[PDB]
């Protein structure tokens, strides 16, 4: 009953439950037809701070787009070390966006204090309708920092 | 803090302040008629039909709004007498989708009577966003029903 749990059944009905179900044949089809492969699963970046960069850390490298289905989804190499230690399909949750903007305008009557509790409750919520849908992961952190560090943790 | 705060600043924050900007010249474009406002259709019941080109007899599609993300809208006319007694871009509001899954869902603990709360809440808190936004957008909320005349009652005040 929280504007994130708004946030997070939106996200949810209106684009995880839509992409989700196809993702893996898409991997695949990229990994049959072109080191290392593509890993499986849509891993979903949650910045805390709700800090949604306009364009996705040094060692994270944009490589190709998966084919399309009208969904672009990004795949980078994640470096360690100088080298490629893992590549996968990385995209943050648009929704903090949202939460980043109330907090700015003031009609929301919405703090920066507000912003941190509704982010960390999206989590949770997200987290919890996920388990309850049987090829997604959320990556959770609160921002020196390597995000690769953080991605390559749980692709292990 | 509510359901509906997050959903209203969601629409307009990811989709209301990109559209409306330039709405008012693409439908100068039509017309050089169409009205200068955006009617969203809100059923508080949360009803969002498949198609609305399919929704009311008295309810026409007439056209693409064209071009001055590439976004699509559509512009029908109203009939009142089997003629047409106005048009305008018009299109349901899609929030009120999840606030329908929401109550369907019994891991969202949001019941039907939570569902109608919210859906006016959105529609007070959208009304009031855009009151207040930068200087186009109408709000259409209800609950034998003629959807054209609800539509009429709100294209004859502007
Ligand atoms: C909606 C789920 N959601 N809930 C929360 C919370 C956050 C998100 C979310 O962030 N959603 C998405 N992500 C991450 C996506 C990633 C990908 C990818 N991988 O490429 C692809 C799509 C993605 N979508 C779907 C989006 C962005 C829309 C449907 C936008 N949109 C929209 N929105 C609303 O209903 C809504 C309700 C609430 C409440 N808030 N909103 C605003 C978001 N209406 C009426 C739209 C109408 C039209 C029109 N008139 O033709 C066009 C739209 O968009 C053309 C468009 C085309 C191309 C790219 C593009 O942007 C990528 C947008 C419209």
């Amino acid at each position: 009953m929280s504007v994130a749990h708004g946030l997070a059944w939106s996200y949810y009905i209106g684009y995880l439950r839509l992409i989700l179900p196809e993702l893996q044949a898409r991997i695949r089809t990229y990994n049959q037809h072109y080191r290392g492969a593509v890993s499986q699963r849509l891993y979903i970046l949650l910045p805390l701070d709700c800090g949604v960069p306009d364009n996705l850390d040094p060692n994270i490298r944009f490589l190709d787009k998966l084919p399309q289905q009208v969904y672009s989804n990004s795949i980078y190499e994640l470096l360690e070390n100088g080298q490629r230690a893992g590549t996968c399909v990385l995209e943050y949750a648009t929704p903090l966006q949202t939460l980043f903007a109330m907090s700015q305008y003031s009609q929301a009557g919405f703090s920066r204090e507000d912003r941190l509790e509704q982010a960390k409750l999206f989590c949770q919520t997200l987290e919890d309708i996920l388990a309850d849908a049987p090829n997604c992961r959320l990556i959770a952190y609160q921002e020196s920092f390597s995000l690769s560090q953080e991605v390559l943790r749980h692709l292990r």
